[PDB]
């Protein structure tokens, strides 16, 4: 009740806060706990966390995003962003939130990927891994049943939930897409992993990118180059 | 020099001992240290444990992998197989061994699925988060560069490494299709998450399956059902 309650209000610095804190009391009770129970719960738990920041991405909230992880207390954010995770979490977020808002039509701007962090984080194999990890339970948190109660992405947006999941889905897809093909974007059996985009998302990221790289330092213009040359021979 | 040399060696529980205690030194000494250059460093020996996992997996000694685990300290393990995934390790290696050897060609016989525990994990969603998590982690383990030196996935296999690493992920990508398409295997989205597969080892899967389900738990016997329903579908 009173955490559906917390859920289903507009997003805000305020409303993010309180459901954090929600989530943290019951990760809380289970810490003390090493059974295999426990785990389960807390697999749990974890999702909700990244059904937060996921819903903050898509409304196009980034800041809260970010918060989510300065929310969670030190010991369980050693659960919850394990290892190499915690460090890349603003990468992932910086992504995610930047395709997304692409697939949903949004008209920029932008942070420069280098400015950011961004690409440099590419450059690591191990950064990488982390990076998809993050995407993928980003993704994982909007699909699978992660609170008892239904409760929809964005708030009061209930009758287009399944569409606005379905578009969110694939946008976490690409950017998992960048990820695993760094590189080697054009390559023949890269290619062919871009067979479940649309072709309208596959316009929309050709335009965005194209206006993107304008002015960009060269290593990044390149990067941009190559994934829209990929999604042209798609 | 000295790790490359046992990393060569024919693959044996003593072998295994050796290797695994020398990443767990390096392991260890990166422990007390918690800036992002420990945890990249640690991530990467992360890798080098799965990368042993897998090929005891590919050499059908199933039970050195699961053994992996138990030589691993439990303050490292703790960073290694995160969460759930400690719990899950045993129904990871089972089901990427069942499904890799019969990419390989073998003929059986493998365990019932119900009786290791493997049918029962599939029944929760968050237990199949943490397979999927530990199937990728198999599967880039063979792919990156774990070491700083070149080494075969399986010892004195060089000229064809490529070949089995081929096949090896190909198998592990399956075993993650049997997983987040548990009870949606002949939807048409599912199917068309199948187009990666040869039409050589589908055709195995489909034999190796029907002589595996016979006699099985009915529960069992259905869900061996539907996977090949979607094979010969795809």
């Amino acid at each position: 009740d009173k955490f559906t309650y917390l859920l289903l209000q507009p997003l805000t610095e305020a409303t993010l806060s309180d459901a954090v804190n929600f989530i943290v009391e019951k990760y809380s009770a289970e810490l003390p706990d090493e059974g295999d129970a426990s785990l389960v719960v807390r697999s749990q738990l974890g999702c909700q966390f990244f059904f937060l920041v996921t819903r903050t991405l898509a409304h196009d909230q980034r800041e809260l995003a970010k918060l989510v992880q300065t929310l969670i207390p030190r010991p369980v954010r050693l659960e919850v962003f394990p290892g190499l995770q915690r460090s890349v979490f603003k990468s992932s977020v910086f992504l995610g939130h930047h395709i997304i808002q692409i697939f949903m039509g949004a008209k920029k701007p932008f942070q420069d990927w280098s400015f950011v962090g961004l690409a440099q984080d590419f450059e690591c194999p191990w950064r990488r891994l982390a990076i998809a990890e993050l995407l993928k339970k980003f993704s994982v948190s909007v699909v699978e049943k992660v609170f008892d109660n239904p409760v929809a992405l964005i708030p009061q947006h209930e009758s287009d939930n399944e569409a606005l999941i379905e578009l969110v889905t694939n946008a976490l897809r690409f950017a998992l897409w960048i990820v695993e093909f760094y590189e080697t974007e054009t390559n023949e059996k890269s290619i062919k992993e871009l067979a479940f985009l649309d072709h309208s998302s596959k316009t929309l990221l050709i335009e965005s990118f194209t206006k993107f790289l304008q002015g960009k330092d060269v290593k990044d213009q390149d990067h941009l180059k190559r994934i829209i040359d990929a999604l042209e021979k798609s």
